[PDB]
């Protein structure tokens, strides 16, 4: 067409997700494909690209069509003369067991638009990121590449971030208190080594900002509803920023070195919290403090702070000089001693008129309870019924997104990284060539049926050095 | 009161170890920010008398002034309030995660460990 | 076999809890031990001993087997010739009262490897450690 989305182009397309169209879109989207088998048995349908670069499969998962998602990856074509296009082909099925060949071709990072690129890194506007990488193979695809040289990596980073903190907050404890801030190196064993931890902080913290660099106006060139959605990336890189601000002043004999440098610190050890994308049962209570930090904090603190600078206000305009805690400052920030736990409610007697004094403290005090309980209320009635789904379906994303980056980290080798499979034969073109194919293997049981399943590629079952294949309509 | 014995066995092997190690996170990070900050000239400039006093924030009794050997105050209070915040934010989901999580069904569960346990 | 478990010690093994094993596994568990008692009239199948040393009842509680733990315990064959296998009989029965009498020859801690003592002092990686004790008699 005008913008070169096919037959098939279109029925993703088409789809939203919806029972009907689901039950509908997967048998079209069988039978054209049959078609197109049995008349012109050269055309791959399904290898074929709009002008935006993206073949089916990679559209339906960019708009984020689940359905289709599921049909295209887990597709079984029993129907001869059309077997090559299946992908959830079945190996060795001794009885109740069958274990299964879950085709890789365009859904592992070697391809240019793979699904797994795609899922992650686009758009919160696609909906249903999470949902798909739940279909079968994806989802044990990333825990076994995170089980086999990932979580090594990961680790690896984990620590090497904590000896940066551990240096960078050595740093500091022992900065020089004196005058203005170039230091002039004095000559001793604590001095050499806490330059040292400068330059080391600096150079490593240069390193997040270009890394950030590399995400924000490079690589995921995200738009602004996008950088609060990659909450993480801001941080590190708005850490490297007040760092690289410290390094600024520092040289530039102003004494502000320390504020910049104490932000980046806070920010830091708090960053740390970061590296809990590993130990799943954590990562669930990091993502919870980003789906408030975004999503129910910029609502309460607008409600809480106008009681405070209301009931404050209130105050700071009837207590009359005659201690001197008559600024709004000094008054606001007492109002926010009582919700923390010390709440003075005598904290001046310059006051005129008391029980105007006292009725709206106790009047603050009783508002303030009634904000900070429904601030825990609407969370239980709004989402405690399937946060621990939700948010442990976030991890799992929030997982593959460091497994792809660390991915790219290995230039293109990929030699511990194709992803086993290992170009298993499944059969044979419908010509008579060898279909050589990348698949990840997957064993299941059912005992109701017996997975009698035309399809067997190995007579003798198992997996070992000697595979025999079978009569499979050669 | 078995069952509620069985309660406190199932957060300290599973539901602490998590948590402790966030909020020790936020805390020693929080709390090393303010004694770089502050310079000697009482003498709370120690990092375990600071990282102390931001536990007093959480339990109530929390001075906000504890010091004025600060210079800058503006980034001496931006932390503590954002430590107190964080901090409700964080004995928060300390509840949502515990109640999303399993409040559906501990009263049977618990209850079937009280069984074995008595077993 | 290698490891001497027997028919009945791998029906117990090869279940995993599921709707469509436990009614299968029950129900094929039935029959063996209604044969061999018409065909052998003295083989105790749910008496032999495996390697380990455990029981048919013995693995089943220790793998934490519930749907096929119940069956073991409040079985009740109907079938004269081979009514010495149940457990699960009924004394007297007025009306709608009936007093049963759960059999007790394994699973009270006289045996060496009676499933109380496994259950309760197994590992953790046993699933249903707790459901199993749920079971009708054991309970109470
Ligand atoms: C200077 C150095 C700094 C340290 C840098 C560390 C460097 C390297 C780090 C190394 C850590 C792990 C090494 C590998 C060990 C096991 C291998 C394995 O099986 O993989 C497992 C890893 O193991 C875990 O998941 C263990 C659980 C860790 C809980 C978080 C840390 C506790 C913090 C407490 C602090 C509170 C203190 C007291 C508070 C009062 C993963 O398998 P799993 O099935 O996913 O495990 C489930 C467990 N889970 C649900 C918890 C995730
Ligand atoms: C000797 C003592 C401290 C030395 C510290 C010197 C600076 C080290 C860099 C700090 C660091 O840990 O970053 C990386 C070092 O990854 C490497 O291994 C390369 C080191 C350069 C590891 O962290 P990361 O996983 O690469 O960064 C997170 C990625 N993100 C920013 C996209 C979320
Ligand atoms: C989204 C936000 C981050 C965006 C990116 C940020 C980019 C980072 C880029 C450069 C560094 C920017 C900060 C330091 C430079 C300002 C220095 C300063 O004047 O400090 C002031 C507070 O400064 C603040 O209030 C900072 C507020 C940021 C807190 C973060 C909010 C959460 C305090 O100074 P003072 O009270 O006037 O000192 C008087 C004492 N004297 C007389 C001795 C001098
Ligand atoms: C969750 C966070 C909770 C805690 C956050 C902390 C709470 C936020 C805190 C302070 C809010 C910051 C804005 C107000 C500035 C206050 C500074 C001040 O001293 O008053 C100023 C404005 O005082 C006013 O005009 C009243 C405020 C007018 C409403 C605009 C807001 C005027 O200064 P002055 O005192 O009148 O000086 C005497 C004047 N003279 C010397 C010129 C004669
Ligand atoms: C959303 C919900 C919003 C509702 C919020 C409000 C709900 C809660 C409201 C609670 C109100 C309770 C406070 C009462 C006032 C203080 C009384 C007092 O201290 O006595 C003072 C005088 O005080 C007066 O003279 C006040 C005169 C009566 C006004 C009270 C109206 C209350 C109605 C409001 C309805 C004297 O101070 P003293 O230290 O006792 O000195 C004793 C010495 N002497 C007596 C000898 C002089
Ligand atoms: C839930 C529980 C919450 C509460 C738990 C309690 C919080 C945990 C508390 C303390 C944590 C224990 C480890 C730090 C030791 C602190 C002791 C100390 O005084 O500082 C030491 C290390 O100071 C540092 O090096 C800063 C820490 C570096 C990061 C490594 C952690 C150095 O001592 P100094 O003060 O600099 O002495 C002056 C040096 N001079 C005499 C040699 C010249
Ligand atoms: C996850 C969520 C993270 C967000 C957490 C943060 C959210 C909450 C943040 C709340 C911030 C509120 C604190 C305001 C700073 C203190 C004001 C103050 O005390 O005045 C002091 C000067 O202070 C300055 O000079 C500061 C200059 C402006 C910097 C404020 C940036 C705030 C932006 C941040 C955004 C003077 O002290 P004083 O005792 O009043 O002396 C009065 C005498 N005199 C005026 C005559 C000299
Ligand atoms: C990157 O990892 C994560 C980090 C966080 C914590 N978020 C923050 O960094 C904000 C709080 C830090 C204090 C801010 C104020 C300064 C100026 C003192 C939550 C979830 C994550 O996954
Ligand atoms: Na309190």
């Amino acid at each position: 067409d005008s913008v070169g989305n096919t037959v098939l182009h279109a029925l993703v397309e088409v789809a939203d997700n919806t029972a009907d169209n689901t039950k509908f879109v997967t048998s079209m989207y069988n039978e054209i494909l049959i078609l197109g088998a049995k008349l012109h048995p050269t055309l791959k349908l399904e290898e074929l690209i709009n002008k935006k670069g993206l073949t089916p499969l990679a559209l339906a998962a960019s708009s984020g069509k689940i359905g289709v998602l599921a049909y295209i990856l887990q597709r079984e074509i029993q129907e001869p003369e059309c077997r090559h296009l299946s992908r959830k082909f079945t190996e060795w099925a001794y009885g109740p067991v069958h274990s299964s060949l879950y085709d890789l071709s365009c859904i592992d990072t070697c391809e240019k638009n793979s699904v797994l690129e795609v899922i992650a890194y686009s758009s919160s506007e696609t909906p249903n990121r999470h949902d798909m990488l739940l279909v079968e193979p994806l989802n044990r695809l990333l825990q076994d590449k995170w089980d086999r040289f990932v979580k090594r990596i990961f680790y690896f980073n984990f620590f090497v971030y904590c000896l940066y903190m551990i240096v960078f907050t050595t740093a500091a404890y022992y900065r020089p208190v004196d005058g203005l801030p170039p230091y002039k190196l004095k000559n001793t064993v604590g001095d050499y080594f806490r330059v040292t931890g400068e330059i080391l902080s600096v150079s490593g913290g240069v390193y997040f900002f270009l890394r950030g660099i590399q995400y924000f106006l490079q690589r995921r060139p995200s738009m602004k509803t996008l950088f609060v959605d990659s909450y993480s990336e801001m941080l590190f890189f708005v850490q490297s920023l007040f760092m690289l601000g410290s390094v600024v002043l520092y040289f530039s004999h102003r004494k502000e070195y320390v504020a910049s440098m104490v932000f980046s610190l806070a920010m830091g050890w708090t960053n740390m919290l970061y590296y809990t994308r590993g130990f799943q049962q954590m990562g669930i209570y990091a993502v919870m403090i980003e789906k408030m930090i975004l999503r129910d904090l910029c609502r309460f603190m607008f409600v809480y702070l106008v009681f405070l600078f209301g009931f404050s206000t209130a105050v700071v305009t009837l207590i009359e000089d005659g201690d001197s805690y008559n600024s709004l400052y000094s008054t606001c920030l007492e109002l926010f001693k009582f919700t923390i736990g010390m709440g003075d409610l005598e904290f001046t007697e310059n006051y005129d008129f008391k029980a105007v004094f006292i009725i709206l403290l106790l009047a603050y005090v009783i508002l303030t309870y009634i904000l900070l309980l429904n601030m825990l209320i609407a969370l239980m009635g709004e989402t405690v019924n399937k946060i621990a789904q939700e948010s442990k379906n976030i991890w799992k994303l929030q997982r593959a997104i460091t497994i792809l980056d660390t991915e790219k980290s290995f230039l293109k080798c990929m030699r511990k990284a194709f992803r086993s499979g290992k170009l298993l034969q499944v059969g044979y073109t419908p010509d008579g060539k060898d279909d050589y194919r990348w698949c990840f293997r997957v064993d299941e049981v059912n005992w109701t049926t017996w997975n009698t399943n035309v399809g067997i590629i190995n007579e003798d079952p198992g997996n070992c050095e000697g595979v025999k294949r079978t009569l499979s309509f050669s």
